[PDB]
């Protein structure tokens, strides 16, 4: 089982861990074969090439932190690296839903995707709900003055703080909690890569949550965001006969009563029981016109592998 592996961020000081992050932004994501790179790509590395790489400082790193195991002649990885816009990003391995332990962590499904549709904008305090890796959180920091991340799994968090020591990030926090208990007071910027796919009103798991957990969160926007502040969500939506997403998504904003502008983009379509329809897309709410607009743009077919 995957995504049960433990994380300790605070079992190595952050001046080695940003040099192991300093390490891992040549490296990871590109096309050299270095230990390190493999290491974090799930292929077993000889301690001793990758104490060449890192120095023995960093192999320690690696040991303490949880992100790399000694098998005895060699390391292996739980986990997987990425370098996006800039920002290094360790997560669990993509693997299918039956053998994730109930910690598991998003492997980034998305979040290279979704960075790119997010507004270049910055400003004072950003929340990233469902923070998982902190991997929005941490594109997001250099933007804005403060970053909250909250995450219901414990793990999540541990990971997220980790990556943000990776990064040398420190205008960062995570904190463990549910949906916005932990979020006090109001954001400028609210993301959320939603935990919804094909359950749709079931809640399943953390990754899995039901259409419930988009309730919850629209239901509270109107009070967490700040005057002109800008919401971002990627979320699985269901509309059913005589039933569309758009209509419930509109009554849990009080979309015209709170006067929030809306803007959906439809990406993919399937075939749901129930004549439904399913969709994913991006939403965003943003300053402007009260009310809500939906548009075709199938960016997974576009982008995917690109921008
Ligand atoms: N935030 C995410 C949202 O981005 C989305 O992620 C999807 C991802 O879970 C799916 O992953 C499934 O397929 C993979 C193989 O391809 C399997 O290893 C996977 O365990 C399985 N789950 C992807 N194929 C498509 C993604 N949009 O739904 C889950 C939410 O928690
Ligand atoms: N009740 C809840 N409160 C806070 N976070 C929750 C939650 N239920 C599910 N989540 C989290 O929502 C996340 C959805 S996956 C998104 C992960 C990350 N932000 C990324 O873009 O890669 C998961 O990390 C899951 O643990
Ligand atoms: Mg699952």
């Amino acid at each position: 089982i995957v995504g049960g592996s433990t994380i300790q961020p605070e079992r190595v000081d952050a001046a080695a861990l940003r040099q192991l992050g300093d390490a891992m932004r040549k490296v990871v994501g590109s096309a050299d074969p270095t230990p390190l790179a493999d290491l974090l790509s799930g292929t077993p590395v000889d301690p001793d090439e990758l104490t060449r790489e890192v120095g023995a400082d960093g192999r320690q790193a690696l040991l303490d932190s949880g992100m790399a195991v000694d098998d005895g002649t060699t390391f292996s990885s739980p986990l997987r690296g990425h370098q996006l816009h800039g920002v290094v990003v360790l997560s669990d391995p993509d693997v299918e839903e039956e053998v994730q332990h109930r910690w598991y962590v998003d492997p980034l499904w998305e979040a290279d995707l979704l960075i790119r549709l997010m507004l270049r904008r910055g400003g004072a305090r950003a929340l990233d709900m469902g923070c998982g890796s902190g991997v929005l959180s941490l594109v997001l920091a250099d933007r804005y003055e403060s970053v909250l991340g909250v995450d219901v799994n414990p793990r999540a968090v541990a990971l997220s703080r980790l990556n943000a020591a990776l990064n040398g990030l420190t205008n960062v926090t995570f904190r463990e909690g549910d949906m916005f208990e932990p979020a006090e007071g109001r954001f400028s910027r609210i993301v959320f890569n939603s935990p919804t796919n094909e359950e749709g009103n079931e809640f399943v798991d953390l990754l899995e949550a039901g259409e419930p957990i988009l309730e919850t969160f629209f239901r509270n926007v109107p009070r967490k965001l700040e005057s002109g502040g800008i919401v971002e969500v990627n979320l699985a939506m269901n509309d059913y006969p005589g039933d569309p997403f758009r209509e419930r998504l509109a009554d849990w904003l009080g979309l015209t009563e709170n006067g929030l502008r809306v803007q959906i983009f439809t990406s993919q379509r399937r075939a749901t029981e129930s004549g439904g329809e399913w969709k994913r897309g991006w939403l965003v709410v943003a300053p402007g016109p009260v009310g809500l607009t939906e548009v075709e743009w199938p960016y997974h077919d576009r982008y995917e592998e690109d921008p």
